[PDB]
């Protein structure tokens, strides 16, 4: 049933998609830390396509991640660990969902994917 | 520079390939325990393809990680959370890796890839 892909360009990668829709996490792989200022996280499920832009002073230090809640998730922001996504509520569960995350310049460093069959 | 990749047909998943050459991580995404009995991790580096075949009774619980450690490495195992890989020591560095897990029948259940470009 539950099928997943993942890529990556660099130090940041999508590490999870929640099942039941309420964070997506990133984590820095490499050990030298990440400024993310002007980045772009664009979530896809089929139609609707909604992007959360990153802070202009936000460094995902390394080895360390970064989950962005929804604003109905029920956990408060505490940065640079936490963070809530603006005026987006829980995106829901049984839809195919891609998360794709967009440098300062527009290339596509890191993916994720969970597309579902039965 | 430094690529990834990942795939999955299951609940079990690779999180990560060591970078250093000591271990390999793999988690349970879903809530559902997984049986891993006889399922083998193909980790092949050029040409060779050394395999880690697992116990007849391990299950990965929900949300668990499993790390198989390397010889070498330096690392005491303390199952359910880490194991060792008999004769194995480090892969290296700068070398190409590709894991693919298998499950019992023989069928591929996850992937994972760190292709180093300079």
């Amino acid at each position: 049933s539950i099928s997943h892909s993942a890529s990556a360009t660099g130090n940041v990668c999508i590490e999870e998609i929640d099942v039941d829709g309420k964070f997506i996490r990133l984590k820095n792989t490499s050990e030298q830390d990440q400024p993310m200022g002007g980045w772009e996280m664009i979530r896809k499920i089929g139609d609707t396509s909604v992007s959360y832009k990153y802070t202009s002073r936000y460094v995902l230090k390394a080895g360390q991640t970064v989950t962005i809640w929804a604003a109905n998730a029920g956990v408060t922001a505490s940065p640079p660990t936490d963070l809530i996504w603006k005026n987006q509520n829980s995106w829901g569960t049984g839809e195919d969902v891609k998360v794709i995350l967009k440098n300062s310049q527009g290339e596509e460093v890191a993916q994720r994917s969970t597309v579902f069959k039965t």
